[PDB]
């Protein structure tokens, strides 16, 4: 599913993420925007051989099983492919570990370049919350 901004945010919101460990919903929207461009199903091959997945662009590195990432975690005791789904809660429910791990957001590597710092507000302007 391809979410629209304000569509996502709603979402997002309901799932607990606005101000989740002090990030602002227009945070997460904005990630979200950058990694998958509001697509559920998108996928994408990192250069050590695992996988990101969803909306988040989940990595099986560490947070999902794929059987195809030798060596990896499954922290979020999921199937990658749950984060595909047209529901966003596997993906926020596992986002919600990972931005809990040490480093907030910088998990989120186009988050750090293309979110931090901005004017993050904007992505969530206009919308009904
Ligand atoms: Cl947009
Ligand atoms: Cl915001
Ligand atoms: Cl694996
Ligand atoms: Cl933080
Ligand atoms: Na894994
Ligand atoms: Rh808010
Ligand atoms: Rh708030
Ligand atoms: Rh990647
Ligand atoms: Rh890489
Ligand atoms: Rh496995
Ligand atoms: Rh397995
Ligand atoms: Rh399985
Ligand atoms: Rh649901
Ligand atoms: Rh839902
Ligand atoms: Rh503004």
């Amino acid at each position: 599913k391809v979410f629209g901004r304000c569509e996502l945010a709603a979402a997002m919101k309901r799932h607990g993420l606005d101000n989740y460990r002090g990030y602002s919903l227009g945070n997460w929207v904005c990630a979200a925007k950058f990694e998958s461009n509001f697509n559920t199903q998108a996928t994408n091959r990192n250069t050590d051989g695992s996988t990101d997945y969803g909306i988040l662009q989940i990595n099986s590195r560490w947070w999902c099983n794929d059987g195809r990432t030798p060596g990896s975690r499954n922290l979020c005791n999921i199937p990658c492919s749950a984060l595909l789904s047209s529901d966003i809660t596997a993906s926020v429910n596992c986002a919600k570990k990972i931005v809990s791990d040490g480093n907030g957001m910088n998990a989120w590597v186009a988050w750090r370049n293309r979110c931090k710092g901005t004017d993050v507000q904007a992505w969530i302007r206009g919308c009904r919350l």
